[PDB]
């Protein structure tokens, strides 16, 4: 579990959104495993606005921030799953470490601020929803 805190945003992975996410939408995209929602109370997070390939993550399921190298945003083959059948994940980021399906929500950072959340995992790759694309994040 976990979400982004911008502005007055809500960035958390589509899969694991609640009703009040789907009541309160600004935007969300099936394809990339995002969900944006409104908030009433300003969050203190801030958006990377970069093109780093380093970062630190933090997985639950080993209370541990990792340092990891990881792939430019792509179109990847996803496996089925209890939440989506087998298809291609958009905007996705691949790195070497450890994961499981209840770690999504984990952020990862770089030294620009939050650059996107664990989404997709298994046989000791984790990938990363990147959200650095998505501008309007910072203003209205
Ligand atoms: C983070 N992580 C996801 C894992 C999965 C796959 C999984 O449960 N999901 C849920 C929806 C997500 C998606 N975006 O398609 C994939 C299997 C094994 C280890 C995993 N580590
Ligand atoms: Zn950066």
């Amino acid at each position: 579990s976990g979400a982004i805190y911008v502005g007055n945003y809500r960035v958390v992975n589509r899969h694991l959104a609640t009703h009040n996410d789907w009541a309160n939408l600004v935007w969300e995209d099936s394809s990339r495993d995002l969900l944006v929602s409104s908030t009433t109370a300003q969050g203190c997070d801030t958006i990377a606005r970069c093109d780093c390939q380093t970062g630190v993550y933090y997985c639950s399921s080993r209370r541990k921030h990792y340092p990891v190298s990881f792939s430019k945003p792509s179109l990847i083959f996803v496996e089925a799953s209890e939440y989506y059948p087998a298809r291609y994940q958009s905007h996705l980021m691949l790195a070497v470490g450890h994961s499981e399906p209840g770690d999504c929500g984990g952020i990862l950072r770089c030294q620009h601020g939050v650059v996107g959340i664990v989404s997709t995992g298994g046989n000791g790759l984790v990938g990363f929803a990147d959200v650095r694309d998505l501008l309007w994040l910072d203003e209205e």
